[PDB]
Formats: C-alpha cells, structure tokens, sequence
C-alpha cells in the first residue's frame, strides 16, 4: 500500500464537481532515463519506511556537469507487493511528465530492467526543513538590505546564524516550487515542512518523502477510512468533502509557513486532532501569529486560510508578494541560480 500522493489533473467537468486525474499507469516510461545499475554505488540510508527506503548514493557518468555525483535512491522492500512496484513506476512516470524545476527534488534517472526498481533523484545535503529549523533554533537572530552582503550569502553554503532573511528565502522558494507544480495542474496533497528538503546552496526542494517514513509511527497523520491523513495541514474541503486542489495546497502552504516562522513548531500546539478540533476548524478557528513571523508574513498565512477556496491567493501571486518582502538583490541571485540549474548538464 505505498503510492505517491501527488496527482495530475487531466480534466474538470463543466460544473465542475468532478475532477479526472491521469492514471499514471497509462503514461509512458521514456527509456532514455535508464541508467546502468553498475554506474551506481549505494551508501547510507537516509530514511526507512514501511514499504521501502531512500538511500544515499553515488552515480558515475549519470551527469555531464558532475560525472561523479551524489544522489538519493528510492527503492522498495524485497517483500515488494506488486501493486507497490507499479506505484513506484507511476511516480517515475509522473516525474517524467512534470519535467524539472529548481525547487522540487528532481528525477535524475532510473534502474528498471533486471533487478529491483530504483528511482534516482537529487540529493539534499541539509535534509528536511523540520529537522533543519530545529537544529538551528538556538542560533536564530531576527535582524534586510542588499548592501549588507547578507543577501548575497543567503543562496550559498556560507556559515552564519539563521536569520529572518533565510526564513523568507525558504518561503519564496516553496512558493516558486508550488507555482511550478500548480502550472502543471499537479496537486501535492501532503505539503508540509517535512516534505521540503534543503540542498546545497540552501536551495529548497519540494518532494514526497513518504517512502522514507513509517506512516504508522508518524503522529502527524491521523487515521481515516483505512488511510492516514495529514489533518493539521488539510483544508476544510479536503477534510470534510474529500476535495483536493491547488487551492487546498495553498491552505497547506499557509500551515507550512507557520511551521517555518515558528522554527519547526507543530501546528495547533497543544491541540490534538479529535471531534472538537474538526468543529473548531469548521467554525473558523485559525492559528495566532507565530513568534518570528512579521505582520506581512502572518497576513499571508491568514489569506491562505480563507474558508472560501477561490478566495485563497494563487502560488504565482504568493511568489510576487514574498518577492517584495525580500531585497532586490535576492531576486537577482535567484534568477542566476535558476539559469545555472537549467543549463546543468
């Protein structure tokens, strides 16, 4: 029972109370992704889950830009239920269908022929945002101008105490990653700081890292109908009407920003998901401003949490809003890094 959460919308009825998602099994596997298994050496486990694991690795000759390249490798357990094996190929097909973006964990290649299915993806040095914000909590100082040279350092591996600028950078980058997925009509459905990784250069990449987690040991998921749901991140219409769209992704984005600007805090602190939680959300309960959010940032969270989905801002517009909260130089740096990424290989 392992499947990627992400869905791509193929059509909507004219009303439209009916979404049709692509069946990923119906998509093609471009065999040009295939990479020789002997070009790949596996190393330390990054995370292990109920159905498989993600492992650190080195790929030789996979990339022209980096002939010796650190990667992350997604794989199933040997027990390998067959439907699961298809699920993994489906994830592969979806990633090929979406194409690449700076701010997602990108597909780099696959081993699908003789042996267990491997998906080869970008490796993210700093791991997920939750743990990263935790580890750097004590070092956080608040203090936003290009002249300082603080702005130049942000999108680099240089070492300094965590700052509001960093938090805004993470915010901007998740918005650009989600603007990309939204432009492909891809609905994430599990957007949360745990599904945001941080890579070399402090580049945030959105992913689904569920394969590396045991859902049954994860308190952030609540059982429903034989499934477990990230309830504290879910829009009301997903909770009550089972409706998942880009607009419910925007709701999750607001929850994610709360995670960010509370330095890795758990949403709805001290509030367990139970009958009185659902009633409160339904009745319009929203979180108060986290300690390190500016007023402009909390205003963004509040907008994402509109009870009326169509009144929530688009990820394109969120990107613009956050861009104006950042120094002009930062957008300049991002553009250069965007271009370098696209030129890679």
């Amino acid at each position: 029972r392992y499947e990627i959460r992400w869905r791509v919308i193929e059509s909507i009825s004219p009303d439209g109370h009916e979404y049709i998602y692509v069946d990923p099994m119906q998509l093609p596997y471009d065999s040009r992704w295939e990479f020789p298994r002997d070009g790949l050496v596996l190393g330390r486990v990054l995370g292990s889950g109920a159905f498989g694991k993600v492992v650190e690795g080195t790929a030789y000759g996979l990339s022209r830009s980096q002939p010796v390249m650190k990667v992350a490798v997604k794989m199933l357990k040997p027990t390998a239920r067959s439907s699961e094996k298809q699920a993994l190929m489906s994830e592969l097909k979806i990633m090929t269908h979406l194409g690449p973006h700076l701010n997602i964990v990108n597909l780099l290649g696959a081993c699908t022929k003789s042996g267990p299915i491997y998906i080869i993806t970008e490796y993210c040095f700093y791991g997920d945002l939750v743990n990263y914000l935790h580890k750097n909590r004590d070092s956080f100082l608040s203090h936003s101008m290009l002249d300082s040279e603080v702005k130049n350092l942000l999108s680099d591996d240089n070492s300094e105490g965590l700052t509001l600028l960093d938090l805004l950078s993470f915010t901007y980058q998740v918005a650009r990653g989600m603007e990309f997925l939204a432009s492909k009509n891809c609905v994430h459905r599990d957007l949360a700081a745990r599904n945001v990784l941080l890579a070399q250069g402090k580049i945030v990449k959105i992913c689904d890292f569920g394969l590396a987690r045991d859902i049954m040991h994860d308190s952030n998921y609540v059982s429903k109908g034989s499934t477990f749901l990230p309830v504290k991140w879910m829009a009301p219409e997903s909770i009550f009407d089972n409706l998942y769209t880009t607009l419910s992704d925007v709701w999750s984005y607001g929850i994610l920003l709360w995670e960010i600007f509370s330095l890795g805090g758990t949403p709805y602190p001290g509030m367990m998901v139970d009958s009185t939680f659902y009633n409160k959300i339904k009745s319009g309960y929203r979180m108060a401003k986290p300690d390190h959010a500016t007023s402009e940032v909390y205003e963004i969270m509040v907008k994402c949490w509109n009870s009326e989905p169509e009144k929530r801002p688009s990820f394109y517009h969120l990107s613009e809003i956050v861009e104006n909260l950042l120094p002009g130089q930062y957008k300049k740096s991002y553009e250069k890094i965007h271009l370098d990424f696209l030129k890679s290989d």
